């Protein structure tokens, strides 16, 4: 399967307390099928709560546009809530 | 981030041709996150049909039996084919507490 990279950083909101602690990003490894090796899925970029007392979780959806072929994963990221949720609304690599 | 590494043996039906080519066996994984890193998930050992031709499709399949929570993955194995789908019906780790 191929590995999608997540960026995380902070929200201005949390920047100073997330540079206060020398943290200033994550980094998480997302994983998929061929099904989604596709250009329009692209590694994204977000912008999260910084919170050395929380866990938060990313998750990622792929959706075939044309037929009903899909995928859901989700993985924890320490000291970031509140992360946006990843739509991958795409034509997948076979209706291709 | 886990891995859960899936051996993929032929079947006693398929294992001489399997033996021919010296294609013993597949080893794959998939992965799955902190919500199934529990005492019941653990790395599967399969018995499937050795076929010369063919890709395979393992799918890997997790529910919670006090919630709802759950999770489907697969990964394509050559040369091998009907590989038993893994189900793993488990107490999640949310649940467990
Ligand atoms: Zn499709
Ligand atoms: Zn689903
Ligand atoms: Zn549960």
């Amino acid at each position: 399967m191929t590995r999608l990279e997540v960026l995380i950083r902070p929200t201005e909101q949390t920047a100073a307390k997330a540079n206060a602690v020398g943290y200033t990003h994550a980094l998480t490894w997302v994983w998929h099928s061929q099904t989604w090796d596709v250009d329009s899925v692209r590694d994204p970029s977000l912008r999260a709560d910084f919170n050395p007392e929380k866990v938060g979780w990313v998750s990622v959806s792929f959706a075939c546009t044309q037929c009903t072929a899909h995928y859901y994963t989700s993985e924890q990221v320490k000291y970031f809530t509140n992360i946006p949720p990843v739509h991958f609304d795409v034509v997948c690599a076979d209706c291709e």
